[PDB]
């Protein structure tokens, strides 16, 4: 069992939407019962998909109403995480962790470009 | 399904042995087939127990010949990582990741005290 990422680096513009992908083998048919998909960055719960259900109550505050798993692509062996309205704080190293029979995870680096004004707000906040 | 750690902080001396422990629930007899235990620090593979056996081929070089999983305790719900001859590079944040039915992981901070001579090298 192997998780793979088509690209391990994403360069995204502040304010845009981004979809970062992780691949896992599904032969030709998904067994939702045996699937757990978990997305985290730093150590914040972004997505927890178990029993074919998104589990939203533990979703971390910074990602609520902004992150979802594109479920339709699961049939293809694709756990794609979409995050809307990217912030500078979305920059960092994401991990996609998948249990499907076996277990594996992969790392994805996200870098965020932002104009002066946004960076400026980020400079005073932190 | 919940992984728990009795201690999330360990302070260990350079040159000693350390055992960091994390628990997972085992209701009935342990089902080795359905168990995966994975220990990593930063992003170095320390140990991988799958198919009821340790897989050393992905093991990070800095932990070779120094890390072992305490296998007898698995039946009790304890995936304990033992590291022998602790080095300064062993300091950091460890994650113990367990798939047993569900899946979960926990973080453990390890700090290493060392004398001048060791720190110098
Ligand atoms: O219920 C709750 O609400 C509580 C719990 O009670 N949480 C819920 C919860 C549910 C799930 Cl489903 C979860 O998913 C873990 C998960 C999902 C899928 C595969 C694995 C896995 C496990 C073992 C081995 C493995 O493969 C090894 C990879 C080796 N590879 C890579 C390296 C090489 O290149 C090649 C080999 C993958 C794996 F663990 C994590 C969770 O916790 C959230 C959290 C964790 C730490 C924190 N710290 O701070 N806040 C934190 C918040």
């Amino acid at each position: 069992f192997t998780v793979t990422v088509p690209k391990d680096l994403y360069v995204v513009e502040y304010g845009s939407n981004m979809t970062i992908e992780c691949k896992f083998p599904v032969e030709k048919q998904l067994d939702l019962a045996a699937l757990i998909v978990y997305w985290e960055m730093e150590d914040k719960n972004i997505i927890q998909f178990v029993h074919g259900e998104e589990d939203l109550k533990v979703q971390h505050s910074s990602y609520r109403q902004r992150a979802r798993l594109l479920k339709d692509q699961l049939s293809l062996g694709n756990a794609a995480l979409q995050i809307t309205d990217v912030k500078l704080q979305d920059a960092g190293v994401y991990r996609c962790m998948i249990s499907y029979g076996g277990a594996d995870y992969k790392r994805i680096t996200v870098k965020v470009n932002a104009p002066y004004a946004a960076h400026h707000h980020h400079h005073h906040a932190a």
